């Protein structure tokens, strides 16, 4: 536990988890369910908010930056895999803007 990690849990994840655009990101991408047989060929490090949330709850992270990289990986995977005009890109951008806004007011170590 750190000051920064508590902030990431109580402020950042709390905000993103309940957001109306959060639902595609709350569990790992299921390539079979979604019919995306190339997903794991293009995206080599899958990440999602359920995984990040569980990690925060279970004190997985050693530094706040590690959690921040997981958030970043989740959004970046979405931008890399999807078509520029797909709605999910707009949903990712909306959540990430909130991520960055909140991270601007995170404690220093
Ligand atoms: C996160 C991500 O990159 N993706 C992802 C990851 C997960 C899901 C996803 C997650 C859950 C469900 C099941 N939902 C149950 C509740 C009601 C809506 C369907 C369906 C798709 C979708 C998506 C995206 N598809 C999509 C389609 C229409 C609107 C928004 C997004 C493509 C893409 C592979």
């Amino acid at each position: 536990v750190t000051n920064q990690l508590q902030y990431l849990h109580k402020v950042v994840m709390k905000a993103l988890w309940k957001h109306q655009f959060a639902w595609p990101f709350r569990q790992p991408v299921d390539a079979v369910k979604l019919g995306l047989p190339d997903y794991h060929k293009i995206i080599k490090q899958p990440m999602d908010m359920g995984t990040i949330k569980r990690r925060l709850e279970n004190n997985y992270y050693w530094a706040a930056s590690e959690c921040m990289q997981d958030f970043n990986t989740m959004f970046t995977n979405c931008y890399i895999y999807n078509k520029p005009t797909d709605d999910i890109v707009l949903m990712a951008q909306t959540l990430e803007k909130i991520f960055l806004q909140k991270v601007a007011s995170m404690p220093q170590e």
